[PDB]
């Protein structure tokens, strides 16, 4: 139909136990408060949010429940620079340069660690100052997004 | 004309000496060339050889000549100061400073930070809502993010 409304997120499970269709979100995608989508299984799907989250959809939003049958939001990878700092110095420099290209930037899963998305200027940047990075496929999820 | 350093008053120097002093914005700090003329009204000029890369500092010595010195001075200016409360916090304020292009130097303890005054910086810091004071003081080279 057309989603206005959240319906909570898989993470707060949810055992499925349910038949999830998913709406396959870029990583940059995720803060479109109107569009139109198409499920993985082929519905379609129209979004038109009262109180998106400022963040932008995370990974197993609800979008859509009833009964057994529910359809989430997943977030395609993408190519991702894990950063990985040594100190609050680099911290501070790491930040300050990629807040200077005016790249995106997200908090890692430990305090050293920030994840950006790939970009060859970036990585020439991140190897001219010396730092720690390794390119994954991996998930920028919103609700780790730095506001900017 | 001057085209090498002569160390720094820190590596003091009692003084001891008659110092004159060059008095530079934190901005000038990194002119490799130029003519300044003294607060004595000395003529001088730098051509320097090996500058440090990060600027010239407070009290780095032009010149010695017996008893006479002649130093770089920093024009103190109005700096916030500002107190992150935490690692994630100093990422945040890093990055959104960062991104409005600011200068922006190490303070003096790990979560401390300075970067000039202005209207939009302030603005942002307290929308972040982060603990900050204005204060007249000196933005030292050898403590700025490179870029």
């Amino acid at each position: 139909m057309i989603i206005e409304r959240l319906v909570g997120n898989l993470r707060d499970l949810n055992p499925l136990d349910f038949s999830v269709d998913h709406v396959d979100l870029e990583w940059f995608e995720t803060r479109k408060k109107i569009a139109r989508f198409k499920t993985r299984q082929g519905k379609d799907i129209a979004i038109r949010l009262k109180d998106a989250p400022k963040l932008g959809l995370s990974q197993g939003d609800i979008l859509f429940k009833e009964e057994k049958e529910i359809i989430a939001v997943n977030i395609l990878d993408s190519e991702v620079i894990h950063i990985q700092a040594k100190s609050v110095a680099e911290v501070a420099k790491i930040c300050y340069e990629i807040g200077n290209r005016h790249a995106a930037l997200y908090y890692g899963e430990s305090q050293f660690e920030f994840k950006t998305p790939f970009e060859k200027p970036t990585l020439a940047l991140l190897e001219k100052l010396g730092v720690q990075n390794r390119v994954l496929s991996s998930k920028l999820d919103s609700k780790e997004r730095l506001t900017v």
